């Protein structure tokens, strides 16, 4: 089945290779063990990164590859990076906003520091690229 | 007729789609690509061209005119759960084709009073400003809760 | 010397109408590359510049303008029936005869008499094709009334 | 004598026109080109350069040389209903050479008013500045 | 009486008609100011009195294969010499010559770029700085200013 | 004797290559050899010296090697360099800003001229990056006691 | 009037350019700059861009080793046919370096009176001062003079 | 370790020493075909000292430009510093020492200074870092005159 809050911050090479596998992603298995790319590197992929570094020249490829990361992020345990539980507090506002925890918390990010980001550090800092999103989460953090 | 449910399609449907609309052509490389009707409802121009090796800018303005079509009259109930497609329907029937664009960034009618037209341009992929500035107005004037 | 059929529905032209078209404004040398492309009614309505020069191999920019030409004198007298329900066409016309040539571009953005008022500049250049800046300030001005 | 029809001319007189300024060198590509009044009347710099062949900027500027002369001793009669030629020749004879750029545009008297610098100067094809402003000036107090 | 157009140095004759040379005259004045080089080109381009004087930095370099800047700088240095003291009488109804040669007698040089455009003594008041630059060939940002300045002051009434 | 902290801005090429040799960057040694890079240089390293100058030609490379520097930078020894402590001043904010001790130094800063500093210096002379850094960064040395 | 202590530079013929590449040991541009001709009016006028690509002169060292000693040249050069007003005193007396910049103002046809009115943009593309700092001494210097 | 040496009238021999002094022989060569003296030395920017000088490796230049600040900081520049700016600086900050021939090579002197904007610190004057330039124009804008 779909696996249960995965730790995948604390993610190795190795857990990073099945998780390639059970997604059908097989083929760049090579490429991201070459690249030695653990749970933090997957968590803060590129597209630049994918297409160069990674050999994953579609854009639709790509986009596939997105689609099962977002899911992934969507489900994933932060507890090791997240100490106030940022991913509860996305989650709460709309579950697809889960996946933007490992963006927050990399910056330094936490519920007490919320209230005083800015748009463009949500975008540039935190790499929230949906402006529908941005805005909503803007708005939900002045407000509590 | 029975609508079908496009954001729920696997390949083997969008094959089944391209031969019905003379695109056979195309069939090898949706399957290469592994293009679900997830992908199909998202493609952009960019894609088309490099990624499906469609050439000609009139061989993917026809392709965008029979994909506005399934558009137009998919079945969006699974990922539409306030029916934004109704909505979008009963402003210009031809509107109806903007419904994954809006849901696929979790707009529904709550909260499109709020939409920017940037939003509408970048976010949701609606590229002609007459449809953009409709769009914008009729959601303004619905309920504000 | 004017092709025939005059007045034409040319929305509903399929790619053999379009060949008969080309033949009678003395273009049958380009009728190879608009088979090919499979070139409509539709889509010779909304052919661009772009188009013309890649997709179809009209690599002169001379011979694009006598194409061009030959289309806005289509498109002056077409028949838009199918398509135009609030009449734009006799609008357009009422205006200049000269722009009634515009008629397809607006109906497919889904304009109609009703919504004209609300158009902008920029929906008239990009969206509806319409590339004289003479011919976008006189329709604005004159859709600003209705 | 009598001022040519240019607006009604066909490639053969076009290829006259072309020998008798000494342009017979380029009768091939304006022949090639089908080159008519209507569209010599519209010639650009770029069609000059690109689609006849004429590569050096010396020579379009003696072959616009040319066309300006023929443009500004021509019939527009056909196509100039307001007669916007005499209006244009009385401000200069030089801007007569400006008619079929304005007619083009579906422009007559009664609407040159309404004519911005910018329309002048994209749709008309009236490159001069200074010819612009003239023009524009006095199109705003017949108004 | 600083008057060098009657040295030896200054080509032959004074006070040309140049706008209406023709390609003969225009060999002449290249063989004076030991530009003999490119007589050819200019041969060939059909380079007459008019065109001399319209002469651009872009058709120099590329249509008559002048590829030094410093070569085509000391070009122009004749030209504009020649430019100063030539003969407008044909072209310049409303004697914007001297109106410029008022100002600053190096100002003469811009004759030819004023009457192409149509300009005159009654249109002048009008110019812009961008007509100036762009219709009237005026690169020197200070002379521009100073026949704006002195063009805005003009009795109109 | 083994310090706790290292004092990184006095390590030498041979203690830089044990570092690269325990983070599993023995694959660069060489280049880091050959360019004779030191304690100093190591802190004050770029993404464009580390693509061009020692060869490191993955983005994905130079992140993990980033990382590690990261955490170097944050538990090194300044004291040699850091004669008012801003290091401890940066860690008392948040542990994490220790990182830009090296950066503040480097332009001469120290406690005393923090509170003039601007939001352009943070980012051109400091190579603080992070837009949240900055601004409380900024934030609290406008608020300190001159 | 032999030998003359102040060169009178804007009147050197190419012999006398020659001489000069001479003395400074750049014999080696000799040839170039007699096949481009230069004088003493277009050596004062000199371009970066002139220097690299029409005299050949690719590094940006050798360029600014002759321009060293072109910048000599000019501070000390005698501008008296060409400076009627004596913008060479003028600027001399904010800074004898300043000097230099003689040839720039004479050939815009600037002279002591048109100062005032000369701008920022114009003493860097017409005049071709490049310095700032020089430019916004000279501007404030400017602001002083009398205009008619 | 020399004691105030005189870097501004160095000749090239005095160059090539220098530069086998600090390691960096490797680059004499250069340096002689180039005719580096101590006037171009002073003056050198990253531009010449790569295309010109053959230093291909932007590492290499930052410890290049390392040893030309401590020369820079310790020379002597009497023959160009009537005002004597270098102990002006000096004693602002001792690194601000090596900006002595930036600003007199512009004819800054002591009673200058103060009209100095921060563009003309940077692009006349080769003063790269923000916060020095800053510092420098702060205390140059309360200083003594006469």
């Amino acid at each position: 089945p779909r696996p249960i809050l995965p730790s995948v911050p604390s993610w190795k090479e190795a857990e990073v290779q099945t998780w390639l596998q059970q997604i059908g992603f097989s083929k760049y298995c090579e490429s991201f063990r070459e690249q030695q790319v653990d749970g933090d590197l997957l968590l803060r992929l590129t597209e630049e990164e994918l297409q160069t570094d990674l050999g994953m020249k579609s854009g639709i490829t790509r986009k596939r590859f997105f689609r099962e990361l977002t899911e992934l992020k969507t489900f994933a345990n932060y507890s090791t990076c997240d100490r106030s539980n940022l991913a509860d507090w996305l989650g709460s506002l709309d579950p697809r906003f889960r996946q933007y925890t490992y963006g927050l918390v990399s910056c330094g990010l936490d519920r007490s520091l919320l209230h005083r980001v800015s748009e463009q550090q949500l975008l540039e800092d935190c790499g929230i690229h949906l402006g529908v999103h941005r805005a909503r989460i803007l708005t939900a953090a002045r407000e509590m």
